[PDB]
């Protein structure tokens, strides 16, 4: 798609610290951008819409080729349209915006300069960030995270996107998401089937995969931390039902692994840890710090700070494994107690490490879950299953809890906040900022 | 031995920190005790000394049994004699005590109750411990770390040992100790060769080996840390030159590892990590907190602390292995590149976890180094060896440093401080003391 300007582009300001060794922390200035899935999508001539409610318009888009031609996509109202707003090191994003239409949620990505993301190589390195989900309820998911996306979002390798990163083009994740309206400039009508459940979206012919690191899939009840290798580690299209992952009735027969090595504190055992008041460990009413250190062996670190109070992530034991880092030990005896090979299959984390090695863009998201009402991250699931299932029951969320429908109407001015971004060498963070 | 009493024996106190994963740390209630090497050692109903000078008693001590019935070791006066004084959670240790006599350093204990040494299981847990090196110059070590003593000091197995660890019996570490005069409830005078450069200490036929973890090897100079093997975990006898480590001929043919996989930062390559005054990230004149933790991978991660600024250790590149992590792959890529087969012989880190999964005791001490002038830790070692020999080049200090009798007679009031020791799961150290 190329760009048109029926609505300008400012993108909310952002400043996070980039921490040295030596011990002093710098302050960069970013700003943020929403994908390009949210905007509207029109022709470059006129404001006709190419895509409308969940379906595309025929005559300008009677193929994925054709329709890219014709078609653009416009500037962002962040406030009033997207819930998005901005204040010096915090963002925030609302979940549902009235404005003439209704809005859910929003998908961000970290920006280096108005027409290019920030890239991140987080091996050696550890990310830390604030966080309020005190107003995220069952259902819903401030989501921070890291994938493996092109600096340009797609421009160079494809030449019929010229809008680019600075319009939020050429996300990917180990999904392979096919719901995506645009996938290396291409569009992606060409197989569209609308939604059944959703006024607003459907899955096409093709999925756009890259490695993806959930550093923070979370609300006030349940919170994980899951890597996501793929065999190609970087953006690539995919074919159909090949894709694998959530939008293909098949979801383990392609490049990516959909399901991930996950650690969730509640779902290992501790389920006194995090939660709302007074009576875990961490308090979700109250903002919390959230450190993620990523050793040069390829396993992950993480510990936690509220009031002052430092905690290393829960100790766990699962089969043969015990402690609290998340190595090669804990995710195959994960697959041997929870079951799956999906991660293995996929290359484990040393082809993760691949990932983390490289540049990955930073990701902060709000949204709630069309195809599993996020019981995978809050509740018990499946939800025949009981307690008795080792790994079943994930959080404290009933099983008939995250119809998408249904928080929306009861929790629109639900909202996440991240704050106070800082990054560099392992032990860096902790620091005076700048 | 037994126990005499014509000096009584108390031990100074010392409190520490345990810590919870929860977030609090209480107090506990300790003592120091001295080394059974620094005491008197006489016959059990006289004063006529078992051993004097650097040579035992013909008659008192004919064989290693008719001696350890003979004869008893006495209490100690900590601070006139030996220097040793403590003030709530802080020890300090002189170099040179004159009183009727010169004592030169000390070795240190710590206890549980006056008759048991206090022991720490290592494995998911952290050691911190704040320390003074300022008083340390080239060919001194003030010494911290652990080894894998008998709570009893050996007492339950060696019925002739009745003295235990209110007398600081049972030492044993990976050098396999042959200057011990007491080992396995027994004398040492079989086979007793005196020092040829020390008038106070020999070597005798049997030696004291077990698993070793020094935490802290250093001075104001150089500092390093230092995992030791050994294919019996504990406590253990050993016969002669059959006993390996620095008192024998030939160093390698024992159960013990006496090099370890050791972390310098200097040797290694960064020579501006550590040293006195303000051109070193951290300044030796002043006060720094050292942590140490081990993950239950069987790896080894530290940071340091001073004036509020964290510094993890630093990263260090040698072959293929990258990172500020002490594992396998460290410990196999230094072995390769610096030389030497010790480590990986006797187990590596494997074998060293079974140290760490059990109990080991604290130790705490000064001393110079009448074997090789502390010339491995602060110089270059060996001393025809130049800066082109790969890991040649320690620390900054003359290969003319360290005699012994040189540094007693220029720094007698040479002392190493350590205080605020805590210790808890990894993560729980860092927060508010009880
Ligand atoms: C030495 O290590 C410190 C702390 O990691 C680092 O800040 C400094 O840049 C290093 N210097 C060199 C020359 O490696
Ligand atoms: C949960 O984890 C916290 C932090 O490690 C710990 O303090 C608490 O005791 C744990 N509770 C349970 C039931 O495991
Ligand atoms: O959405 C994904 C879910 O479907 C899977 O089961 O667990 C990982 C999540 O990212
Ligand atoms: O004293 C030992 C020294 O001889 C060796 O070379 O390195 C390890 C030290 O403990
Ligand atoms: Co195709
Ligand atoms: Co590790
Ligand atoms: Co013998």
């Amino acid at each position: 798609q190329s760009a048109c300007t029926l609505q300008s582009e400012t993108h909310p300001p952002l400043t996070w610290q980039k921490c040295s060794s030596g011990g002093t922390c710098t302050q960069q200035t970013g700003s943020v951008v929403i994908d390009a899935n949210w905007r509207w999508t029109h022709a470059t001539n006129s404001s006709t819409n190419c895509y409308d409610g969940n379906t595309w318009s025929s005559t300008l888009c009677p193929d994925n080729e054709t329709c890219a031609k014709n078609c653009c996509l416009d500037g962002a109202a962040y406030a009033s349209t997207y819930g998005v707003t901005t204040s010096g090191n915090s963002l925030s994003i609302g979940f549902v915006t009235q404005s003439a239409q209704k809005n859910v949620g929003a998908r961000l990505y970290l920006m280096a300069s108005d027409t290019t993301y920030q890239e991140f190589t987080l091996l050696g390195n550890e990310f830390s960030f604030d966080v309020d989900v005190s107003q995220l309820p069952c259902g819903l998911n401030g989501a921070l995270y890291f994938v493996s996306m092109d600096a340009d979002g797609g421009v160079s390798k494809y030449p019929t996107n010229t809008a680019g990163a600075k319009y939020g083009t050429g996300y990917c994740d180990s999904q392979c998401p096919r719901d995506l309206k645009f996938i290396n400039g291409q569009a992606n009508v060409e197989g569209w089937e609308p939604s059944s459940n959703n006024a607003n979206t459907g899955i096409g012919g093709h999925g756009s995969c890259c490695s993806e690191m959930d550093i923070w899939q979370a609300n006030s009840i349940s919170e994980a931390l899951t890597p996501h290798p793929c065999t190609t580690v970087g953006q690539e299209i995919c074919e159909g039902d090949g894709c694998g992952g959530t939008y293909s009735d098949n979801r383990y027969g392609g490049t990516c692994d959909p399901d991930g090595c996950d650690w969730n504190p509640y779902r290992l055992g501790n389920t006194s840890f995090y939660g709302p008041g007074s009576s875990f460990t961490l308090d979700t009413t109250k903002k919390l710090t959230v450190v993620t250190q990523f050793e040069t062996s390829g396993a992950i670190n993480r510990y936690y700070v509220q009031n002052g109070v430092t905690f290393q992530q829960p100790n766990a034991e699962l089969g043969s494994y015990s402690g609290n880092e998340l190595n090669d030990d804990y995710c195959t005896a994960e697959e041997a107690e929870f079951g799956g090979s999906s991660f293995s299959d996929k290359g484990g984390l040393t082809q993760f490490k691949k990932a983390t090695s490289g540049g990955m863009v930073l990701v902060m998201s709000l949204w709630d879950d069309y195809y599993a009402n996020m019981l995978w991250l809050d509740s018990t699931y499946p939800t025949n299953e009981t307690s008795s299932t080792p790994g079943a029951v994930r959080g404290s969320c009933s099983t008939s809890s995250g119809v998408p429908a249904q928080v929306e109407s009861q929790s629109p001015n639900a909202k996440v906040t991240f704050s106070n971004i800082k990054f560099g060498p392992i032990g860096s963070t902790g620091n005076p900022s700048g």
